[PDB]
């Protein structure tokens, strides 16, 4: 599968490439990959529900009232049984666009990350260093060189677009998938 908008010299492609191969990410009805597109957190559940070859079955529902009767319900089922998302009482917000604190949260949940390193990871950015949720997280995927290092700063808030996502999960699920 080739995209326009990503030339087969551009950043990315290999990435996507392979969650193209293993059916966990496509194109629009145009043809395009929409690169640069931000990604909700329905869509990123998705691409791990597909790329963790997850069974989907269509009536399974999520706990979450904020994420039934939509093309994402039975992904979120399964992203839920499999303990990659777990629910804090404030559902799941499907729609959301998602941030990259988010985004190492799933990934770390799927993969057992905390389990491929060696003791607690240092903090190596000073907008991690009193972060209230993901801290560790991002410190995981920093320390597995998954992330991402672009100065002083993770930018744990930022939205993570389709091509970044594509990145993240075809370089973990190479690595650590199972």
């Amino acid at each position: 599968k080739t995209f326009p908008d990503v030339p087969a010299d551009h950043w990315g492609i290999d990435s996507i490439n392979y969650l193209v191969e293993k059916g966990a990410v496509k194109g629009n009805d145009k043809g395009m990959f929409e690169p640069g597109k931000e990604l909700t957190r329905a869509e990123a559940a998705t691409m791990m529900a597909q790329i963790l070859n997850l069974p989907i079955d269509k009536d399974a529902k999520p706990s979450f009232a904020d994420s039934q009767g939509q093309w994402y319900t039975p992904f979120i089922a399964a992203v839920e049984k499999a303990g990659v998302i777990k629910g804090t009482g404030n559902g799941f917000e499907p729609n959301g666009k998602i941030d990259r604190v988010s985004m190492a949260s799933l990934l770390v949940e799927a993969y057992k990350l905390d389990t491929k390193v060696n003791g607690t990871p240092a903090t190596k950015f000073k907008d991690l260093e009193t972060l209230n949720w993901g801290k560790e997280k991002a410190n995981i995927l920093v320390e597995l060189g998954i992330s991402v290092g672009t100065g002083d700063q993770w930018e744990p808030k930022k939205t993570v677009t389709k091509a970044e996502a594509a990145q993240f999960i075809a370089k973990t699920d190479k690595q650590f998938g199972t």
